[PDB]
């Protein structure tokens, strides 16, 4: 027996159809996973090949929360450090922002999601330091999950790293997964630390997880995340009615093959709830819409929110704040 539930299965459906229509986009999935156990509670895709498995992303800012939680989890930084978020050089390239903050503290760089603020939390670590961190979080490693033509993405050898290409790949760009793989990689911030298994499967057994991080590091990342959903944050269009919501917006230009094309994107957003004793991610990508904008925030926000509320519902999770 299968872990899908058939409400949250059609409900994700009807909503990313929706979305994918309105915007005028090329294609669309959407992943809803047990936060505890990896159990596959939905996983839909525009129709065509199961993307969701099979093709691989450049997740871009959903990947920060990660770096924010390598620093943290290292000793070496405190969620109170501030850091000068202007525009710099790594010999002859330039990091910066959208929109220019002369300095933010780590949940500042959470909350407007700098580029520069996540490189300089990474630069304080060795190039092998980060690519075994990616890779225990399961970049370019094989799920194992039973779909056929399941991608592992992609994870270049620290070992060929230019200091700009550790940059570009705390902020997301320069490696590779599937919206899946980045799903399972989101369970070591709702399991405590632990990366679990990803299931099509219900378990007998309460499945075991792969320690990354320790359990007050996730605690504070999950804590630090809320702000993405609250006013002065990315991703205010996935607040969900009488809960914290924990998410990540990332609106990234797409590579084709080779080269960067900035007319084209991909909207992503992920997160999770209730946010502090979370029972669920949702994770959505809408591949380039052509109508409405682009960002994420606009793009799969709403998709986010309506999945997520539906879900919290199906699953009979109580609200933890009165509705508004
Ligand atoms: B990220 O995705 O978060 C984010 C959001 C968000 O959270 O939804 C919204 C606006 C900006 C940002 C910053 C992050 N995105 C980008 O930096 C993005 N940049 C890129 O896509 N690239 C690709 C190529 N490389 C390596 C060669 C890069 O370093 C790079 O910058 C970006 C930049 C500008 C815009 C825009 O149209 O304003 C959108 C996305």
């Amino acid at each position: 027996a299968l872990s899908l539930d058939q409400r949250i299965q059609t409900l994700a459906y009807e909503e990313l159809n929706k979305a994918v229509e309105y915007h005028q986009a090329k294609a669309g999935t959407v992943v809803v996973l047990d936060a505890r156990t990896g159990e596959i509670l939905a996983l839909v895709n525009t129709p065509g090949r199961n993307r969701a498995v099979t093709d691989m992303i450049e997740p871009g800012s959903a990947m920060k929360p990660f770096t924010i939680a390598k620093a943290l989890d290292s000793g070496k930084v405190d969620a109170t450090d501030t850091f000068n978020t202007l525009p710099y050089k790594i010999g002859s390239a330039t990091v910066q922002d959208t929109h220019v903050y002369p300095t933010l503290d780590v949940r500042g760089i959470m909350q407007k999601s700098s580029n520069v603020g996540t490189s300089k939390l990474s630069a304080m670590f060795t190039p092998k330091e980060m690519y075994d961190f990616y890779h225990d979080l399961g970049v370019g490693v094989r799920m194992h999950s039973g779909f056929p033509g399941e991608t592992a993405g992609l994870l270049r050898s620290w070992r060929r790293w230019q200091k700009i290409e550790q940059a570009t790949m705390s902020f997301g760009y320069g490696l590779q997964l599937s919206l899946l793989q980045l799903a399972r990689a989101y369970t070591v911030l709702t399991h405590d630390g632990e990366l679990l298994p990803v299931s099509f499967e219900k378990q007998a057994v309460a499945p075991k997880g792969k320690r990354v991080i320790k359990a007050s590091t996730a605690k504070k990342v999950r804590e630090l995340m809320v702000s993405v959903t609250e006013a002065g944050g990315t991703g205010t269009a996935g607040a969900v009615d009488g809960f914290d919501v924990g998410a990540k917006t990332g609106t990234a230009r797409k590579l084709v093959n080779g080269r960067y094309v900035d007319y084209k994107h991909v909207a992503t957003f992920i997160g999770f709830a209730p946010a502090k004793n979370p029972r669920v991610i949702v994770a959505v990508t809408i591949d380039e819409p052509t109508a409405n904008g682009y960002y994420s925030g606009v793009v799969t926000g709403p998709v986010f929110k309506q999945v997520m509320g539906g879900s919290l519902n199906i699953l009979g999770v109580s609200p933890t704040k009165p509705l508004t």
